[PDB]
C-alpha cells in the first residue's frame, strides 16, 4: 500500500501533515484533519487546493484527490464552505471558532469588506477572546496588537480597537466570539462567494453565491438578488453559465439570464458552488 504526503493550512496559519493511501479520496484526509481539529459540525467546512493557475478549487470528498490535484502537490487549506445564516444555533462553541478564524482572514484578505468601527469592534473581540481582560502593562500609547485586523491597519484602527477592548472586561472567549459572528453575520458580503463574469451585454460583472441565492452585481446602482426559490436551473455549456428565473405569479415563461466566465472550468466551478449552495439553502 502507498501513502501520498498530504499538507494542509489550518485556518490560524498553521500546517497539519498526514499520509493517505494514494488512490485516497477528498474525505478521507477531510476526516483526518478535522480530527485534528477536535470538528464535529463537519459538514460547513471543506478543504481547498490551488490549480497552476493559483485559483482556489473546492476538494471533492467523494472523488479521488489524484484526479482533482492532477499535476499539483498535495498542498491544501482547511476553509469554510457553507457559512451558517445565524452562528448562534452551532451545537459547538469550537465550531464558531473556526469560523471566527475564516472571517478573520475574510477581512484581512478584502473578501468581506467592514467599515472602520465594525473592524474595530471586530477586532476588539478577537483580542478578547485571544488574550482576556484589557490589561494597560502590554499596551501603552504607541501599542500596535500582532494581530491582524484589516486590509490596510492605522494607528487610529490600533487605538480603537483598544478603546473597545476596554468595555468588554470579564468576557470568556466564547462570549467574545459569539458577538464576533452576532456583528460579522450581518457584513452584506456575509458569507458571499463572488465570481468574475461578463453580463450578456459584455459587461463585467460580479456574480454572489450564499446561502440566500444568488447575487449580480453590475454597478453601485444595478444589483439583482434571486433568492434560491426564484431559480429553477442553473447550467453551463462552454464557458457559458445560465440561471432560469421562474415567472412572476400570472406571467407564463421563466426569463433566462445568461453570463460568459473567462473558460470552461470558471464556468464549471461556479455552476458546482451554486449547486452545492442550493441543496444548503433546500436543507435549512
Ligand atoms: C442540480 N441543479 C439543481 C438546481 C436547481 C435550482 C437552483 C440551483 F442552483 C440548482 S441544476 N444543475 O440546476 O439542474
Amino acid at each position: 500500500p502507498k501513502s501520498m504526503q498530504c499538507k494542509v493550512i489550518l485556518l490560524d496559519g498553521s500546517e497539519y501533515t498526514c499520509d493517505v493511501e494514494k488512490r485516497s479520496r477528498g474525505q478521507v484526509l477531510f476526516d483526518k484533519v478535522c480530527e485534528h481539529l477536535n470538528l464535529l459540525e463537519k459538514d460547513y467546512f471543506g478543504l481547498t487546493y490551488r490549480d497552476a493557475e493559483n485559483q482556489k478549487n473546492w476538494l471533492d470528498p467523494a472523488k479521488e484527490i489524484k484526479k482533482q490535484v492532477r499535476s499539483g502537490a498535495w498542498h491544501f487549506s482547511f476553509n469554510v464552505k457553507f457559512y451558517p445564516p445565524d452562528p448562534a444555533q452551532l451545537s459547538e462553541d469550537i465550531t464558531r471558532y473556526y469560523l471566527c478564524l475564516q472571517l478573520r482572514d475574510d477581512i484581512v484578505s478584502g473578501r468581506l469588506p467592514c467599515s472602520f468601527v465594525t473592524l474595530a469592534l471586530l477586532g476588539s473581540y478577537t483580542v478578547q477572546s485571544e488574550l482576556g481582560d484589557y490589561d494597560p502593562d502590554e499596551c501603552g500609547s504607541d501599542y500596535i496588537s500582532e494581530f491582524r485586523f484589516a486590509p490596510n491597519h492605522t494607528k487610529e484602527l490600533e487605538d480603537k480597537v483598544i478603546e473597545l477592548h476596554k468595555s468588554h472586561r470579564g468576557m470568556t472567549p466564547a462570549e467574545a466570539e459569539m458577538h464576533f459572528l452576532e456583528n460579522a453575520k450581518k457584513l452584506s458580503m456575509y458569507g458571499v462567494d463572488l465570481h468574475h463574469a461578463k453580463d450578456s451585454e459584455g459587461v463585467e460583472i460580479m456574480l454572489g453565491v450564499c446561502a440566500s441565492g444568488l447575487l449580480i452585481y453590475r454597478d453601485r446602482l444595478r444589483i439583482n438578488r434571486f433568492a434560491w426559490p426564484k431559480v429553477l436551473k442553473i447550467s453551463y455549456k462552454r464557458n457559458n453559465f445560465y440561471i432560469k428565473i421562474r415567472p412572476g405569479e400570472f406571467e407564463q415563461f421563466e426569463s433566462t439570464i445568461g453570463f460568459k466566465l473567462p473558460n470552461h472550468r470558471a464556468a464549471k466551478r461556479l455552476w458546482k458552488v451554486c449547486v452545492e449552495h442550493h441543496t444548503f439553502f433546500r436543507l435549512l
